[PDB]
C-alpha cells in the first residue's frame, strides 16, 4: 500500500558542441551512425543504463532506478569525457523526465468490474495484460493488474505518486 | 488499417430506477444496496455488461461496437418496459471509450523510442510494451515488441486515426 | 513571474535543389532570396538547398502561417514543395520582469558569467550553460532571454537567473 | 578594427580560511553580512574596483581595467591583511576569468539583415539596443550595435578577442 520508485527517465546537458565522432571513440559500447540517426547511444554496464549523447550536448538516461542513480552513469562518462579533454560541465542539472512506481494493493482486484465502475478506464485481457487508467491531476498512466499490482507512469516526483496512490485507493474503495 | 476491439458506451434509460424489481426481472443481475449503489447486469451472448443506477444511467462495457452495445441495451429496456418500469425506449447511446488496434508492420525498437521519444515509458520489467500519452487527441497508446499498436481512451474512431497518425509521425521524426 | 515569447526564428524545408532566381517572379518581394510578408509581417531567407529562414514571427504558429502561405504559391507556379514541412525553432526572444529592480554592480561582482559594462551597452549579460541561453539583465528588473529553443527552457532560465538574484540581494 | 580591453574579471585564492570578521574591522569599504550573505565585499575608489572575498580565501574582482591593475589592488588588500596580522599568501597567481573587449566594424551594419542570414543571432530592438551573437569558439558573447561598435564578452584571453573580431569581420563581410 505505498509506493516504490522503480525507474526514472532523466535530461541532462554535459557540454556544448559536442564532437561525437571523438565521444563514440571514447565511451565503451557506443553506437555511432550520424547517417542513420543523429544521437550516440552509450550503454553502460555499471551502473544499467542506457544514455543518448547529441551534438548540443544534451543527453537522455533510461534505466536507472532512481535519480541518484542516473546521476551515478551521468558523471561517470563526465569523467570520461573530460579525462580525454572534452569540454565538460561537471556538475550537470538532472532534470527528471518521467518516474515509474509500483505499489501492491493487498487484494486481488476484479478487473472486469472496475473496468464498468470506473471512468477513465480500459480493460481487454486479449489485447494486453491488466487495466489501463489514466489520471488528470496528477498527470499519470495507472495499470492495475489482476494480482493487485500497480503501476504508476508519467510521475515526476515521489510527492505526486503519493497522490496518484490515494486516488487510485479511493477510486477502488467503492468497488 | 484501424480496428475497433471494444467500445464503452454510457445511457440514459429513465428516472426513477427500483433496482431491487430490476435485479427480479433481469437474470444474472448483481445487486448490492450496502456495498454499492448500482446494478451489475453481464450478459453471456454477447459478453457484454451493464450497470444501471437508480438515476436512471446505464454504462456498458465488453461490447465490439456501439450498435452491438445499443442491441443489448434495448433488449434489456423491453424486459423491464414489459414488466413495467417507466422506461425510455429508444435512449441515445454514447461512446465513453474504446479499444482500436494497430499494427506497425514492423517489430520495434522500444528501448530506442523511450530514449529517443519524450513523454513516453517504458519499463519491461513492469508491463510489456511502451506506454505513449497524447494530448491531442486525448489518448493513451501502447506499442508492443510484435509491432501491435492498442489505442485507449478514445471517443471516435477518427481520433484514432489522428492519435495514429501523430504516433507513425513522431516515430519517423 | 510570466513569461512573454516575443519573438521566435524557426527553420524549415520546402523541397531540395531550388532554382532561386525563377522563385523571385513568382513572390511579390524577392531581393538566398529574401521575402517579406505583410500578414503575418515576418521575412523568408530561402535558400537553393530548399532550406528556408523565417525571422519576424511572434510564434510557431505564425511562422507556420508564413510558410504554409509563400508554400502553396510556388506549389501553383509548378514548383515541387512539401505541403506540411516539419518547422523546428531555432531561436527565441523572451522578456519576463523580475519583480525587483536589482544591483547589477552587485550582481557583475557576486555572479559568475555575468559582464556588466554601463558605457557600452545597457543592462548586465548573464549567460547560461543548461539550458543554454543569453540573459540580458536590465535596471527595471526586465529581463530578456534569447537563445531559447522551447517554452519550458524559457521557464527552466527564468527559474535559475531568479534564484541566483535572490542570492544576491 | 582592433580590440581594447575595457575590463578584466579575475579570481583568485589568497588564503585557506580567513577571518571575514578581522577584515572587515580593517578594510575601510567593506560590507560584510555573514547572516544574508557567505562573502565580503571590498569596494575600492582608486582604482574603481571591487573584490569579493571568501573564508576559503577565494577572491573574486570586477572594475579593473587589465589584469595587472586587477593584481595591484589585490596586493594592497593582502599587505593590509598581512599588516594586520591575517595569515595570507603574498604571491598569488591572478587568473582572468572574463574580459569585456570592443572594437569598431569601421561600417554602420544593417542589423536585420544580420538578423535573418547569420544564424544563432538576436535582434529586437524594442526589447534591447544591439544584436546578440553567440560564438562558440572562442566560446563569446557578441553585441554588435547599429554604430558599427562590437562588444565581446565571456572572453578569457587578449588573444581569445582577436580571433573573436576575425569571426565578426568575416561574418559581417558575407552580408
Amino acid at each position: 500500500p505505498e509506493i516504490k520508485i522503480v525507474n526514472v527517465v532523466v535530461s541532462t546537458k554535459i557540454g556544448d558542441n559536442i564532437d561525437l565522432e571523438e565521444v563514440a571513440m571514447i565511451l565503451e559500447n557506443a553506437e555511432y551512425e550520424p547517417e542513420q540517426f543523429p544521437g550516440l547511444v552509450c550503454r553502460l554496464s555499471v551502473p544499467k543504463v542506457a544514455l543518448l549523447i547529441f551534438r548540443s550536448g544534451k543527453v537522455n538516461c533510461t534505466g536507472a532506478k532512481s535519480k541518484e542513480e542516473a546521476e551515478i552513469a551521468i558523471k561517470k562518462i563526465i569523467k570520461e569525457l573530460k579525462d580525454a579533454g572534452i569540454d565538460v560541465i561537471e556538475n550537470p542539472e538532472i532534470k527528471i523526465q518521467n518516474m515509474v512506481a509500483t505499489a501492491d494493493l493487498g487484494i486481488e482486484p476484479n478487473l472486469d468490474d472496475i473496468a464498468l465502475m470506473v471512468e477513465g478506464t480500459e480493460y481487454e485481457p486479449e489485447q494486453f495484460p491488466g487495466l489501463v487508467y489514466r489520471l488528470d491531476d496528477p498527470k499519470v498512466v495507472v495499470l492495475i493488474f489482476g494480482s493487485g499490482k500497480v503501476v504508476i507512469t508519467g510521475l515526476k516526483s515521489e510527492e505526486d505518486a503519493k497522490r496518484a496512490l490515494k486516488k487510485i485507493l479511493d477510486t477502488i474503495k467503492e468497488v
